[PDB]
């Protein structure tokens, strides 16, 4: 309600779409001549030819790290983050992250050089490894009770939301052909002067102040949060998770006993099952997709606007199912959901989709449809609750560092993706798709013999009720 809490609100927003942004904007920049025209000459002169050479004509290592940079640079930089939030606080690793941003926009946008643009990507990737650390942290500290699982399916909308007008963007720049990818790349400036202003109004958490000077300056900040005067019962348990220093010393230790080890390992491994599936093919080279297709220069980022579109949509509706059915049900739903996609293509593209050629109209429709019905699929599921799980599974002592441990590996595994599809890609031609359906399958046998329903289960409950009648989770 106060000016704080909606502060703590709108930054979050924000970072999430900024982060959409990031991922929508670079697969129509790599896809454009303008931008091949400058930075890759030699994939520039291989779309010169009709229809020679699929599969590996955007097969360059350079050309993929343009889009993997920014999550190498997030993975470095998430330990980072996660050591200068308890150093300083929430609040200077946010002004960080809004700094790097801005300072990535300005080298991306006006990049001369491939180095500088890298760079530039680089930088962008430390303000999203702040962010990405920070965010949680402003979430679990600042807003009340009963909104822990609301705020993260508002995040993970903005992401989609993000990626939408990214597409957006690139398709309307993909036309200006003396400065388009610029003015594609200049715009995730306005949400990172958003950040930078939001993240000098808002003060740093109350739990992050009493780690220092213990009530000398977090007291009146947690009074502002909240105009209610009934302060010293709700302290009174953030000294408890404080109170603990020699517990504290060596936190690394305590995701590894076995009181932590049930929701370490679910979150872990759902976030490498949740970039194996392979949607970062679309998010990243749709329109590089398509184009082997044979759709063309417009009709790639044309056709990549309406996957966005499908995304938002079903993320939306994936909040409501969300609360709707239980958090295994959409887990064992998808793997199928997204198996049968993966199929069709690969199917009709190892028959119809030679090293030259393009595929006949009706067949070029099917892998259209198919590949967005496969992104709803993934919206509804693995999208939230890869993230949603892990904020709720983890016990009170765990749940900051289970998280941050999540998130870096998360974007590793998307640094993985990123810099390797184009290349299996050309090494294996329509294999990448059954490939990850490999990876769907056992997805779907993990869903079904290892993670339980934790619909409407309390975290002191998660230890009675979910872990103790479970077969395989015996860490007690
Ligand atoms: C672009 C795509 C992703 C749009 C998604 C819409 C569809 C996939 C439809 C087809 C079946 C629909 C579902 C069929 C039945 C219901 C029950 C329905 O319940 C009621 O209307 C009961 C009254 C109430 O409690 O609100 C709520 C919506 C829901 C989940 C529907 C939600 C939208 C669904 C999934
Ligand atoms: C063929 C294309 C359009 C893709 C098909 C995917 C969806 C249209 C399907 C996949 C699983 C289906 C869901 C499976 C289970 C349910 C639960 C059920 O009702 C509720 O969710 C309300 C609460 C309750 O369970 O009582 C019936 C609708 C719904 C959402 C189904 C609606 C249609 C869904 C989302
Ligand atoms: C668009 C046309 C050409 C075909 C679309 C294919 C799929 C995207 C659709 C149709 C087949 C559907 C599936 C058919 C059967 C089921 C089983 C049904 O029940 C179970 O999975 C078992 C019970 C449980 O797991 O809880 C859940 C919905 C699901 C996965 C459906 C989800 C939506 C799917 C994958
Ligand atoms: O919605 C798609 C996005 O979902 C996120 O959870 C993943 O980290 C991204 O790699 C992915 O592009």
């Amino acid at each position: 309600m106060t000016v704080y809490v909606f502060i703590c609100v709108m930054i979050a927003a924000v970072g999430g779409l900024i982060f959409g942004y990031d991922i929508g904007i670079s697969g129509g920049v790599s896809a454009m001549d303008d931008f091949l025209k400058e930075f890759f000459p030699a994939v520039w002169e291989r779309k010169k030819h009709v229809h020679e050479n699929n599969y590996c004509k955007y097969d360059n290592q350079f050309l993929q790290l343009f889009t993997s940079s920014l999550y190498l640079a997030a993975l470095v930089a998430s330990f980072v983050a996660s050591a200068t939030c308890s150093k300083l606080g929430r609040r200077p690793t946010m002004q960080f992250a809004s700094i790097f941003f801005l300072i990535g926009v300005g080298l991306t946008a006006g990049a001369v050089n491939l180095v500088m643009l890298i760079i530039g990507r680089l930088f962008l990737g430390f303000g999203v490894g702040f962010g990405n650390q920070a965010v949680p942290l402003f979430l679990s500290e600042i807003a009340p009770a009963q909104l822990r699982g609301g705020l993260n399916i508002v995040f993970q909308l903005m992401v989609t939301i993000g990626i939408l007008i990214a597409n957006i963007v690139n398709y309307f720049t993909a036309t200006v052909h003396p400065y388009g990818w610029r003015i594609a790349l200049g715009g995730a400036g306005i949400p990172a002067v958003i950040l930078l202003f939001g993240s000098l109004l808002i003060i740093e958490t109350p739990t992050s102040l009493i780690e220092r000077n213990k009530n000398e300056e977090g007291k009146e900040a947690l009074r502002k949060i909240r105009g209610v005067d009934d302060i010293n019962d709700e302290y009174e348990s953030i000294v408890h998770a404080c109170d603990i220093a020699s517990q504290v010393k060596d936190p690394y230790r305590k995701l590894l006993k076995p009181a932590s080890r049930p929701p370490f390992i679910i979150g872990m491994l759902l976030q490498l099952f949740q970039q194996f599936t392979g949607i970062n093919a679309i998010m990243f080279y749709a329109p590089v997709l398509f184009q082997t297709v044979g759709f063309g220069s417009d009709a790639a980022l044309l056709s990549a606007v309406i996957t966005g579109s499908i995304n938002v949509l079903a993320t939306f509706v994936g909040i409501y199912l969300v609360d709707r059915t239980g958090r295994r049900f959409l887990l064992l739903q998808s793997s199928v959901h997204m198996l049968i996609c993966q199929l069709i293509i690969g199917i009709i593209l190892a028959k119809d989709l030679g090293v030259t050629g393009t595929l006949g109209r009706p067949q070029a429709l099917v892998v259209v449809i198919f590949v967005c019905v496969y992104v709803m699929g993934f919206a509804w599921s693995w999208g939230p609750l890869g993230w949603l799980i892990p904020s709720e599974t983890f016990p009170l002592e765990t749940r900051s560092a289970g998280f941050a441990v999540a998130v870096s590996c998360n974007m590793f595994f998307t640094f993985v993706i990123a810099q390797a599809f184009l290349s299996m890609l050309c090494g294996m031609r329509s294999g990448i798709f059954f490939f990850f359906s490999g990876w769907i399958i056992v997805m779907g046998l993990f869903a079904f013999f290892f993670i339980p329903e934790t619909k409407g289960i309390a975290i002191d409950d998660m230890r009675e009720s979910v872990w103790k009648p479970h077969w395989f989770w015996k860490r007690y």
